[PDB]
């Protein structure tokens, strides 16, 4: 009912699992609450300028928006926070893009990131992690991370299946589990809140063989399967194992020395490509003391919310961090940031995060030349250290620019 | 059977929820798997030498070997892992000590280290994480970071509730879910793990009970609660309202501007402490960025151990991290790293870790004399650059040191 379908633009279809991306394709995206007003408007001018540059004039974007949060309320009604005709515009038009997006608190509300994530069944949340030379950073050599994080985007109790303490499921669940299932170890069944943690091998092995892929059609140097497996077995140690054993199965995966580490082999470079596994807490300190040491990562819901939001830290890269949630059939970019409420409509914020996505939406589309540009130029601007107050405040001889400053930044180091 | 009591020495006993300890007390220690071989017995010699110059002879400890790991299935029998004797050990002498312990895999055994700490409710894990000067570390300014990690330590998933996936039982309780519980959110129902998260309202209370008290004794500035309850409601969100009611309930909580801060007055000095709270994934990334604003922590078990692991890292204390089991009855404090089994009887090890554990111990034992001796020994040996192998590998101008000559370096510091 109220979103526009572009006059002149063409869908993008799904055929033999490739897609076929029109010159001239219809993407769906959300605005985002808070300073998705600031970065939305920066991220569309610099996407058309690199599509202008990279295809001179033959390619071109027909945005359409649509809705979600806020605005969707002010635009549909009092609650409708997601339509589901946003779901229907992005599983029809494939591809999509949206700024933060923020879950009201106190109506019941579950989140409406994950909401979309599950609903498009998008079981690849993939967060690529590397320096921007000039960024500052807290840590002392940034520029040795370079991963790219493969994280398990339904299934994990990320997946928000819970009960309340005292209410009346809570304790039928409680009750079951220590009647009929006969567990002695919860400490306090009473007021006791419950949530439940599943983790199945489907999920595993779609999610790990998109990272095997990736490494492969990128050649990188390994995939490290990161767990908590030796406190939880059947779950976190699970995907583990079933993460070598798919490397087994349909990478042709080689035993390493004694193992557990194994090879595969890059069927196009012929690089032998480790896989490997660590467990999470020690992993989240070799992120900051051994990072050379790792590439691709592939982890369940809950490690890769953590491991993501740790690296783009210690990259310096909180507010530039790129992100896809991507499915069989469908997929969806997004700011990876917060609604940061406190400066929206000023202008201020980095949209770097935004753009970045789009650089991989792009990539994503077939569409290389462009999203190579938009690399490029977030290379030069913050190389150049002509950047936006989040960069410039920790930094002598930066040049602070706004948030559309620095988008046109961006173009002008295309 | 086969642990020897010392003939000279006295059991600690607690009396109205204080600890008598003898001048002349028991302490019951776990020499630890792997290195523990090198640390324990560095451990011993330097806690001797503390005491015995802060009290000039009229204290000292009998020290009593009793048997985990590896080392009791060598002194007791095959798969006796952990002797019920090495519980009721503990129980009696109320504190104790140990290495590094490693759990076998293969036989259906959960950790060995959590066993102990369900099995004597010590639902406290404290890991006071602050940085040592002359440490290398990986990020510029280690020194911002001085918090104290009050770990809840018996429940959350981290308990070891769980089902294999195919197993009777798993497909028993997905049924129960699915059918009785109206749970439609596992996405693969089929070979599927489940794991269960509890989280009760008296465990969270006497862990941030424990967590604001200790800000009082110590006149620290403030407590952040941290959780995932944003995607978690009903146990890591109700950790944090439960963190915030007791707050209010006990300590005089005050609001805070419009909320959600509490300020709580110190009794004794007048500081008003803050009670806050940070969502998990973006607290990984605050400790980083802005690691002057935090300093006691309150969290549930799992975050609590990355967090305690990151912290660690970043201060460049993966192995002198000290770490205590804190519970009402019993405490047992230990080193937090593993068992290297690669330097292994090398008097290789860095034996930091489990020597400010028993500094931890010490000072719960109300010898703050001798504990403090030891602080200011680690404080001049590391800043000396007098240290063992895995910091002086890391910088320039270091000396080396065995894992003995480090503890000597300590003695001679103090
Ligand atoms: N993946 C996501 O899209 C995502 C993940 C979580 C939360 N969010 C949402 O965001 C809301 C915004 O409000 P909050 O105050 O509660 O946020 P918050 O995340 O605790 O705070 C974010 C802070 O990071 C900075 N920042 C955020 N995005 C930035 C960008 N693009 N460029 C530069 N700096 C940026 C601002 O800090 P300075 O003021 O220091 O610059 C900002 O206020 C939350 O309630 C939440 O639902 C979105
Ligand atoms: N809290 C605990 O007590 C605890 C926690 C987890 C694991 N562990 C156990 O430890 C076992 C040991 O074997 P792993 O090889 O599997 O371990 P791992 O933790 O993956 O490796 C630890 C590495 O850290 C270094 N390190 C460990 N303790 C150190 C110390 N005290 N001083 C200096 N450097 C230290 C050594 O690295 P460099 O060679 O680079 O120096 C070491 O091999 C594990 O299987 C596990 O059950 C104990």
């Amino acid at each position: 009912s109220k979103v526009v379908v572009p006059a002149q633009g063409k869908k993008i279809t799904l055929q033999n699992g490739k897609l076929n991306v029109p010159e001239n394709p219809i993407i769906p995206y959300i605005e985002g609450d808070g300073i998705g007003v600031d970065v939305t408007p920066a991220m569309l001018k610099v996407v058309d300028a690199a599509v202008e540059k990279a295809y001179k004039g033959e390619r071109k974007i027909s945005w359409m928006e649509i809705y979600t949060g806020e605005k969707s309320t002010q635009v549909y009604g009092q609650d409708v926070w997601l339509p589901a005709e946003t779901l229907d515009l992005i599983r029809e038009y494939r591809v999509a893009i949206k700024g933060p997006l923020t879950t009201p608190v106190g109506g019941g509300i579950r989140s409406l990131n994950v909401a979309l994530r599950q609903e498009l069944d998008l079981y690849i949340c993939l967060r690529p992690v590397r320096y921007y030379q000039g960024t500052p950073s807290p840590v002392k050599h940034p520029e040795l991370t370079d991963m790219v994080i493969f994280r398990e985007n339904s299934e994990d109790i990320y997946a928000g299946i819970e009960w309340k303490a005292d209410s009346a499921d809570a304790e039928k669940v409680i009750k079951f589990l220590r009647e009929e299932m006969g567990v002695k170890k919860i400490r306090f069944p009473e007021h006791c809140g419950i949530g439940i943690k599943p983790c199945s091998e489907e999920g595993t092995k779609r999610l790990v063989r998109a990272a095997i892929e990736y490494a492969i059609a990128n050649d990188r140097d390994s995939v490290t399967l990161v767990h908590k497996g030796n406190i939880m077995k059947f779950t976190e140690g699970a995907f583990k194992d079933w993460g070598y054993q798919l490397a087994r199965e349909e990478f042709g995966g080689e035993l390493i020395d004694g193992g557990p580490w194994l090879k595969v082999k890059n069927p196009n470079t012929g690089k032998e490509i480790v896989i490997k596994d660590v467990i999470a807490d020690a992993f989240l300190q070799q992120i900051l003391l051994r990072p050379a040491e790792y590439d691709v990562i592939a982890c369940m819901n809950l490690n890769g919310d953590y491991i993501s939001d740790a690296l783009a830290a210690q990259v310096g890269g909180i507010g530039i961090a790129p992100g896809a949630n991507i499915g069989d059939e469908c997929a969806l970019f997004e700011a990876t940031h917060g609604t940061a409420p406190k400066y929206a409509g000023q202008d201020k914020v980095n949209p770097g995060s935004i753009i970045l996505s789009a650089e991989m939406m792009l990539r994503h589309m077939g569409w290389t030349e462009a999203a190579d540009l938009i690399v490029k130029g977030m290379e030069g601007a913050i190389n150049a250290k002509t950047v936006t107050y989040d960069f410039e405040r920790l930094m002598d001889g930066a040049k602070l620019l706004k948030c559309s400053e620095f988008g046109d930044a961006i173009i002008e180091n295309m």
